[PDB]
């Protein structure tokens, strides 16, 4: 019924950000109460010093503590996440995601590095107590033809997004 | 509605595998077809020396295709799964965990090793293709009251285990 | 000769900034040519954005470039290392610490996070080529009995302190 | 100064392997002992069910004790190091790698599998406390010519296992 998106890019348009696009799109038409962040959202100074009093911090929370399930999508930078991304997940408080499906989005330069997402990512949001995390998926740079406008995906890309999508919401009115 | 449960101890029985037959017990209860599995079923050369006309793993395969969720237990050893274990995992499909439902416990001396869980065997399970793979349970040796005639735990490592089992019992629907 | 300390703490003081602490003046009583860096040395906006132009940057990676070796240490939030130090190190270039030996030191609110410096952070320093990487020493809160003013750890966390800051120097000057 | 090679697939000759050999042969060129182990050499029921009496881990160890570096090779299984060799590391003693410099070499199918070395094997490796783990080589089978008769790479990978194991080799001093 909610879900969140998030956008751990530091760079607006970003191929990550785009994959993140394409399931807002197939999911708001569903009715879906989805509330979509960035980190374009939040205050440098507030991510980099720890700030908890961060305003935008209250409101992604409060709305994060609402939502049954949180999209989450990230470059590969240096073989892990975004640490931009990391900042806010660090802000987050201890058990943020428990009784959430989660799913994880990812994209890099080279498939040499598509193992960033579990063996960086899904721990991350496994700490912060995620009660399932999907399989997720990795697109390197190759898989993504346009990100600037409409998001062009070879359909390999288009179909593995589809079906982490119909998994995840599947996921999100179990009973 | 069926359920694997694997044990990845070298030795039998063991903590890891105490958790199994607790999880057996509660499945069992809610009407769930639970086959259990150990290491010992297999011959140790053809795990070491990934002989893939294993007539266990043949049958291992045939009954984990048919199977909707895994539960996996193993002791953490050298801060990640044990070998024993992986041996049997890098024998199985490339898409083996496909469409199921996987809920991995672990057993360590050392709270230290506790992240072996999130990473070291959950990124061999989603390898496998697992559908999706819940936060799981790790528990250190001395929450294991008594592993070798009946399942005995702390009341906190009991109640970890009671709501992961639940969870996973609602996502096999 | 030449070497780096890098804070990772997003507040000062930090229970790992004093872990490093330790180490300069271990070392600076060796008059090995230190360069101390810290996360309030950077404009939040440069590392949350990715902006390459920063010139802090320029002048860290001047110096990095010409260091033999790094000392860094970062707390351990959510299961790896601070994203705010991940934000500065993904802005080094991709091969910023070939040729040096690297020595990572971290610490946590419990000893149950202990396998965060090798599982997230070694493979980060890893990812931007260190030619070699020491085994590192990880410290619960409970190690470190004040880090305000003159740092007092247990004998434990000293000495294995000690151990690694002498593997570090002779690996300092291998010919 | 004593070397051990140890090669971490479940068959032999293999792509890693042949790395080791090439390995060998750049170190026995500058007056190294070296000494070459395989999974081969043990019996495979002492190391899936973590026998700690096997004669051939007796003799593992010591000739570990006294060597000074470790070179050791592995196919990438399931995002991992093999099974197989993990079960041997698993039977190491706990600070097995203390004082001595590591070499990791490893193979794969697929690039896409190249951080298991950072995110598997090294970790590993570190918990059986290695003095200094290398930066280490990762080759996609496509870069191993040839494994079974004379160690064959294409260009780029012969370059990069010598830096390494010049690296390697100006580390043991």
């Amino acid at each position: 019924m909610r879900v969140i998106t998030l956008a751990g890019s530091p760079r607006f348009p970003s191929r990550s950000s785009s994959l993140l696009e394409y399931a807002r799109e197939k999911l708001n038409g569903l009715d879906v109460e989805v509330y979509h962040w960035n980190l374009q959202n939040f205050a440098p100074e507030d991510l980099l010093y720890a700030r908890f009093d961060s305003p935008a911090l209250k409101t992604f929370t409060e709305q994060l503590q609402q939502a049954d399930g949180l999209i989450v999508a990230t470059p590969v930078y240096k073989a892990a996440y975004s640490g931009a991304l990391k900042t806010l997940l660090d802000l987050l408080p201890e058990r943020a995601l428990q009784g959430k499906v989660v799913l994880p989005l990812a994209t890099g330069g080279t498939v040499a590095h598509l193992l960033a997402v579990d063996y960086a990512l899904k721990p991350v949001l496994s700490a912060l107590k995620a009660q399932e995390i999907l399989h997720g998926v990795f697109a390197d740079d190759s898989q993504v033809i346009d990100y600037h406008h409409r998001p062009q995906f070879t359909p390999n890309l288009q179909t593995r997004l589809d079906t982490a999508l119909e998994t995840f919401w599947q996921a999100l009115h179990r009973r």
